[PDB]
C-alpha cells in the first residue's frame, strides 16, 4: 500500500463520512467487481460523493462515456466530475476541454484540471490560467504542479505563497516529495486535522 493510496483512502473516507473500514470494503468490492486498480476503484467512489449519485450510476454513466467518446476511465470520470462542478452537460464540459486545449496547447487532461480549479475557485478559466502560469514561471512548476497549489491554497483559506511554504516545509520535515506533500496538506484540511496527525493515520493506515 503507498502512501499516495493511503492518502486517497483518507481522503475518499472522509467525502464519503465513513470509516476508512468501510470505504476500503467498499473499494475493494468495485475493485473485484470491475477488475480495475483500488486507484481507479476510489476514483470512482470519489466522483459519486462529488456527483452526489450511487456508485452503481457512476459507473453506468463513465462506461457510457468510454465507449462513446474511446477515453479511458480516468478521463471519463473527470470529465464527468468537471462537468458536475461546472454545472453542465458532460457534452458542454468536452467542448469547453477541447476550446482550452486548442487555444494554449495542452492535454485533454490537463484542460480538465484548469475547468475544475476555475470552478473550485470560482474565477474565469482566462484568470486560473493566468494564476497558474505566474507559479509555473516563479517557481519552475509544471502546470499540473501550479494547479495543485491554486486548490490547496483555496482548501486551507491562506495564500499561495504561504500553501508553498507549507509544502515545501513537509518535503523536507519527510522527504517526500512537492506533489506528495501536497496532497498531504490537501487531506489534513479535508479531514480538519494537524498534518501530523493525518500523515499518522495515513503510516497507521499504510498496513491495508
Amino acid at each position: 500500500v503507498s502512501l499516495e493510496q493511503a492518502l486517497k483512502i483518507l481522503k475518499v473516507a472522509a467525502e464519503l463520512g465513513t470509516t476508512v473500514e468501510e470505504a476500503v470494503k467498499r473499494a475493494l468490492k468495485l475493485k473485484t467487481k470491475l477488475g480495475v486498480s483500488l486507484e481507479q476503484a476510489l476514483k470512482i467512489l470519489e466522483v459519486a460523493a462529488e456527483l452526489g449519485t450511487t456508485v452503481e450510476e457512476a459507473v453506468k454513466r463513465a462506461l457510457k462515456l468510454k465507449t462513446k467518446l474511446g477515453v479511458s476511465l480516468e478521463q471519463a470520470l473527470k470529465i464527468l466530475e468537471v462537468a458536475a462542478k461546472l454545472g453542465t452537460t458532460v457534452e458542454e464540459a468536452v467542448k469547453r476541454a477541447l476550446k482550452l486545449k486548442t487555444k494554449l496547447g495542452v492535454s485533454l487532461e490537463q484542460a480538465l484540471k484548469i475547468l475544475k480549479v476555475a470552478a473550485e475557485l470560482g474565477t474565469t478559466v482566462e484568470e486560473a490560467v493566468k494564476r497558474a502560469l505566474k507559479l509555473k514561471t516563479k517557481l519552475g512548476v509544471s502546470l499540473e504542479q501550479a494547479l495543485k497549489i491554486l486548490e490547496v491554497a483555496a482548501e486551507l483559506g491562506t495564500t499561495v505563497e504561504e500553501a508553498v511554504k507549507r509544502a515545501l516545509k513537509l518535503k523536507t520535515k519527510l522527504g517526500v516529495s512537492l506533489e506528495q506533500a501536497l496532497k498531504i496538506l490537501e487531506v489534513a484540511a479535508k479531514l480538519g486535522t494537524t498534518v501530523e496527525e493525518a500523515v499518522k493515520r495515513a503510516l497507521k493506515l499504510k498496513t491495508k
